């Protein structure tokens, strides 16, 4: 159900800024470019517990108000105001795939929005 | 002196692949045969403090997938890390890297194609 993606990334690791996932070489827009699996937190144990965790820096929503995390890179682009990955959630997969938003030069840092949302690419 | 840590890790891109399993949920299967000791994964681990963990991490699912670190901590492996299912008859093996938070995977044996990857 979820096979080798086999993109031209890496992870830099810095002190001073953490993990970021940046490009190798240049990259064409809409290109799938990770798909993460998703591991799922229940509503209230996230309410409860997940929450009050560094967990709070990464999840997304899920349906009917369950949390997920995603595993592979996903946890590891940072936000940006001019994102330019974006990403569709599947529901029935439990994962979360990205894809570029337009073409990437080498060296880019990929990132994301701020903000999240919840529709699932197979609704 | 010196200055502060910089470092690259590649994405290592292994013929794996995720599937739904019988009766322990997903797990990482082969798509074609691998050398013995070939390192398959390096996961970036998320760090759980001894405290979050005690107090709210352990009473959620992570309590099935994270790794007992350090100083009461609990490491909880991102990319496919905590994808393997756990075996008697294990054909991976794996280390830590203490001093960067990332574990290593490498086959303890040639992995046929279909092979379900598995560690203890
Ligand atoms: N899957
Ligand atoms: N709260
Ligand atoms: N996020
Ligand atoms: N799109
Ligand atoms: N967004
Ligand atoms: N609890
Ligand atoms: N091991």
């Amino acid at each position: 159900r979820i096979p080798v993606i086999r993109s031209p990334l890496e992870i830099r690791d810095t002190e001073r800024k953490g993990r970021g996932v940046f490009a190798l070489e240049p990259i064409p827009a809409q290109t799938c470019i990770e798909i993460s699996p998703v591991l799922m937190f229940s509503k209230e144990e996230y309410e409860q517990h997940g929450q009050y965790t560094v967990l709070n820096e990464y999840t997304y929503v899920w349906s009917e108000g369950k949390q997920g995390l995603a595993l592979g890179l996903g946890s590891m682009f940072n936000h940006d105001r001019h994102p330019n990955v974006y990403w569709k959630k599947d529901n029935r997969n439990n994962y979360i795939s990205y894809y570029t938003l337009r073409e990437i030069k080498t060296n880019e840092e990929l990132c994301i929005s701020y903000g999240d949302h919840l529709w699932f690419e197979d609704e």
